[PDB]
């Protein structure tokens, strides 16, 4: 039930990504979509990443230290994975929603981090 809501979200991000002419604008509305539990990495490119503000938090290099996240990344393919992220005080086990998205020939993807209640 979390997948099938964060997926559910994951895609409208994605949505609200690519129809949007400004991407500053398009973050300022998905940020308004991560809850108390939730937070949204968008990664548009190499040299640009961008992290929902403020425990549920993914990093670039929490994704590419994950051998099927980082598939997903580099690939540009949908990943749904359960698991404790690297490098971090809370180890806690969460779910993680990546999908693709496209913008004028940028590629990009959207991740997305829940924290599982015990
Ligand atoms: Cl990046
Ligand atoms: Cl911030
Ligand atoms: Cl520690």
């Amino acid at each position: 039930e979390a997948e099938n809501d964060l997926t559910q979200l994951a895609n409208k991000v994605a949505v609200i990504l690519e129809n949007h002419e400004d991407q500053a604008l398009a973050r300022s509305i998905t940020w308004e979509l991560a809850d108390n539990l939730t937070s949204i990495a968008i990664i548009q490119d190499e040299k640009n990443h961008w992290y929902s503000p403020n425990l549920s938090s993914i990093t670039v290099e929490q994704i590419q230290h994950d051998k099927d996240l980082n598939k997903a990344l580099k690939d540009h393919k949908k990943v749904s994975k359960r698991t404790g992220l690297s490098d971090t005080d809370t180890d806690n086990e969460r779910l993680i929603v990546g999908v693709p998205y496209e913008k004028d020939g940028k590629k990009g993807m959207v991740f997305l981090s829940q924290s599982l209640l015990a």
